[PDB]
């Protein structure tokens, strides 16, 4: 019993940390294989990030220039190009400490664990949400750039996210590992706009569940809705509006507990319209949408 | 910026768990140099647990029914002995994998990260508090024993916590890596009270330096206190009587920020008296204590 905030345990990602020191900036690589993954902006000094032209900035950048450090260990850099926002360099000597792993694109609303770096050192990890308006509400300072947000399966570590951009606005901007950012965010220092974000609400009815299975029931009620009339308090309160798709992934959930999906969004609709009356959900005072409903059965579960 | 409940990087400690037989009860032990550490409880079967003669279980025990698995690698076990409430397992080979270490007993209030274990895999880990009652609150299911609590510095490792038990209450209690239960706790299968909890107010008002750093500074007022004021709404809200002790630990923050710890607090008794009036600081609808000063300045500096 009991519900946390559970990250991934960081220990195959952070044997991929190396740091990345192009001229004047040092920020964080991926070292997979013989290739150091890190963000574009290595090539830039404060200078150039008003517009950089990184085509230009690279032109003027060999192999030698491109310093991997591995903890303490040198990288001999062998080769280096620029895909979308990311730099692949190829190192000579392939990762011992590679884990299996994939690239993938994580969707809107899909969770994932942050191993937050500084100068290729891991300093912590936490769990993250990527928003609905694809930024990210992570723990990053100056140097973060280059750390990676990832999903393990068994032994499989898929990488979904590199960190690229704090938005003036304090939320962060980031990266699949093909360079291609999530949103309409572009690696340049301009205030760029962050989409209306809204509330995950199949999150918000697996962390409903989550709270059920643990004891925190006071808020389940006699009450049913139809996808119709819950979608309308959704749209008023700025929740995504829940489908037959969300319905069908809280399958799992519903069954375990016996509480038909629709009923837990009566529950949810109640607590949209009346709040929480200074009571708490899983010590939360608030309703929780960075728990997905495969995270909350593998959190229920015991999946290692 | 940004401010998220970070855990350490757990991977030091993975490289030490393994899965642990004795008869038919499986758990997690810690393996450090040629040691392996464990609740001593997996000597008993279900029915043993209503009253354990701890003592009498062991004495029909030998080395060779404790089966240790690393991974996939056995372990021999060359000796065995129970200190306190563990039992420690010599086995042949000293782990390659065992980083620099330490054993603490942290004090209440203090802070840790939890490597949730079952079977000898890592399934996830989060960051917790030593509640001033001596329990956690943690996320653990059956076979989560010997999970352990740690923190680090640089390269140390200190182990401060070994899960084993769920109170019925759902909080969970466990031992020091010496086997010295942390509250009044015996590992037996029975009900066992926890006492009055209090809010670690130090924490809260580190967390509250922290939402000042990030951004959130709604709750900032044009008010003051005194320790004795503080402590008459303190003991009225169940929060821990804050000293000067508490006062100098707060000492960076303050300096920092620019705000006198006094005038902190005076903004924490607005906060008690008055709630949170439908607003959040640094997304949490409620008072935050599960940060500790270091662990506000560690994350704000960004220390690997
Ligand atoms: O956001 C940034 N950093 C940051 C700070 C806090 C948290 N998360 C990240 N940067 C700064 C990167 C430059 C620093 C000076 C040397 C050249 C690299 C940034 C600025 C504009 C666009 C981009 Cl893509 C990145
Ligand atoms: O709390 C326990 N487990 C648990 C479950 C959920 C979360 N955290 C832990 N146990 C169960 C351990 C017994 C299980 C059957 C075989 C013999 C070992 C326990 C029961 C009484 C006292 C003690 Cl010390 C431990």
């Amino acid at each position: 019993s009991g519900f946390r905030k559970m990250a991934f345990p960081s220990g195959k990602v952070e044997g991929c940390m190396v740091q990345v020191t192009c001229g004047t900036t040092t920020l964080n690589g991926l070292w997979l294989d013989d290739v150091v993954y890190c963000p574009r902006h290595v090539i830039c000094t404060s200078e150039d990030m008003l517009n950089p032209n990184y085509e230009d900035l690279l032109i003027r950048k060999s192999n030698h220039n491109f310093l991997v450090q591995a903890g303490n260990v040198q990288l001999r850099v062998i080769g280096h190009s620029m895909q979308n926002c990311v730099l692949k360099l190829k190192v000579d000597t392939a990762n011992p400490k590679t884990p299996k792993y994939k690239f993938v694109r994580i969707q809107p609303g899909q969770t994932f664990s942050v191993l937050a770096c500084y100068n290729g050192s891991p300093s912590g990890v936490y769990q993250c949400a990527m928003r609905p308006n694809f930024t990210i509400k992570g723990s990053f300072l100056n140097g973060s750039c280059g750390s990676v947000g990832f999903n393990i399966d068994y032994d499989c570590v898929s990488f979904c996210y590199m960190h690229h951009m704090e938005l003036p606005t304090g939320v962060h901007a980031g990266t699949d590992l093909e360079g291609n950012f999530y949103g309409p965010f572009v690696d340049r220092q301009t205030a760029q706009a962050a989409g209306t974000d809204t509330t995950i609400t199949v999150n918000v009815l697996a962390w409903l569940y989550a709270a059920v299975i643990n004891g925190d029931r006071w808020f389940l009620n006699r009450f049913t809705t139809t996808l119709n009339d819950f979608n309308l308090v959704a749209m008023k309160y700025n929740y995504e509006p829940l489908t037959q798709d969300h319905v069908d992934i809280l399958g799992p959930l519903s069954a375990q507990t016996g509480i038909a999906v629709l009923d837990m969004c009566a529950s949810l609709k109640e607590l949209l319209q009346n709040g929480m009356n200074g009571r708490t959900i899983l010590g939360s005072a608030l309703l929780e949408d960075e728990f997905t409903p495969f995270d909350v059965v593998r959190q229920c579960s015991g999946v290692t």
